[PDB]
C-alpha cells in the first residue's frame, strides 16, 4: 500500500552494496516581487508542491552521499532578503546558496539497528514532509518508477503551527532498507531542519545517520522485503 503505518514495508537489497548516504535535491525558492505582503511566496503551501510543483523551479543541485548529521540551523540577519549561506558538510555539497529561500529533497533507505518500535522527531522552519516505507516513500529498488508516487506523510512540521513539530513512531526490522523521503522548504528567514530518532531497546538519541542512510540502485526486478 502507499498509506502511512506503524508497520512499514521495507526492502532486501541482492549482491551490490549499498552506497553510504541519501541522495539530494536542491531547488530555487524565489520571494515574491519587492513590495509584495508578504514578501515570501506561500506556494510551498500548494498540497502539490512537494509533488509537483517543486519541479518547476530551477534545479541547483543533485548530489549522492548524504549522511552524517543532516540538522542544520541557519541565522538570517533580518527577513525578506536572499541571503547565502552553507549546508552542512555532511549534505556534500561545497557552494554557497540561498539559505533563506530553498527547496530541498532527500530520499533513499533507513537500515535500522534494531527490531522494535522508533520513534523518530522532526521540527523545521519553514517545512520538513517525511514519506516512510514501500509504498508511502517509494518502491523497492524501483525509486524511478514510483518516486512522484508517494502517499500521505508520515510525518510532518510546519513552522507557523502550534509546535513546529512531529513525531513518527513505527516498528522495523534490523538490517531492513526501508524507503524514505524528507521534502524541505525555506521560504524566509532562518531556515533549520531536525531529524533524530530513538528506539525502544536504549535510551540514546541518534543524529548521526553515518551507519543509518543508503542508496540502492533499482533493478530490473526490485528487491522487495523478503523477511
Ligand atoms: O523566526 C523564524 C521565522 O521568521 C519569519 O519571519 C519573521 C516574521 O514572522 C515577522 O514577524 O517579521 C520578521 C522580520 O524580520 C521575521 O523575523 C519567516 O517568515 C519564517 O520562515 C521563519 O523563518
Ligand atoms: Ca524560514
Amino acid at each position: 500500500s502507499k498509506d502511512p503505518t506503524t508497520f512499514p514495508l521495507g526492502c532486501s537489497p541482492d549482491i551490490t552494496t549499498p552506497k553510504k548516504g541519501l541522495s539530494m535535491e536542491l531547488y530555487s525558492y524565489d520571494f515574491r516581487k519587492k513590495g509584495s505582503y508578504p514578501c515570501w511566496d506561500a506556494a510551498y503551501l500548494d498540497p502539490n508542491y512537494p509533488r509537483t510543483g517543486y519541479k518547476s523551479h530551477r534545479l541547483l543541485a543533485k548530489v549522492d552521499g548524504v549522511t552524517g548529521n543532516i540538522n542544520f540551523y541557519y541565522h538570517a540577519t533580518k527577513g525578506c532578503t536572499p541571503q547565502l549561506g552553507h549546508l552542512p558538510a555532511s549534505y556534500n555539497y561545497p557552494k554557497p546558496l540561498t539559505m533563506t529561500n530553498f527547496t530541498m529533497l532527500l530520499y533513499g533507505y533507513f537500515r535500522p539497528k534494531v527490531t522494535g518500535f522508533h520513534t523518530f522527531t522532526i521540527s523545521a522552519d519553514d517545512l520538513l514532509f517525511v514519506n516512510f516505507g514501500a509504498g508511502n516513500a517509494f518502491d523497492c529498488c524501483r525509486r524511478d518508477s514510483s518516486a512522484d508516487h508517494f502517499g500521505n506523510y508520515q510525518a510532518y512540521a510546519i513552522w507557523g503551527s502550534k509546535t513546529a513539530k512531529d513525531e513518527l513512531t513505527v516498528h522495523l526490522d534490523a538490517g531492513v532498507y526501508y524507503p524514505i523521503r524528507l521534502f524541505y522548504n525555506n521560504r524566509d528567514n532562518n531556515g533549520a531542519l531536525s531529524f533524530t530518532f530513538k528506539t525502544e531497546s536504549n535510551e540514546n538519541t541518534v543524529s548521526d545517520f553515518s551507519e543509518y542512510f543508503f542508496s540502492l540502485d533499482d533493478t530490473e526486478e526490485g528487491c522487495p522485503g523478503l523477511i
